């Protein structure tokens, strides 16, 4: 799982329904901070 950095989903990353979009670093990629 990806609880925390980077996440190219949402489905796969540990935040159920619950994951933000584009933002951080230089080029468009998703956080997940759960």
């Amino acid at each position: 799982c990806v609880s925390s950095g980077i996440v190219d989903a949402c489905s796969e990353c540990c935040e159920p329904d619950k994951c933000i979009i584009m933002l951080p670093t230089w080029p468009p990629r998703y956080v997940c901070s759960v």
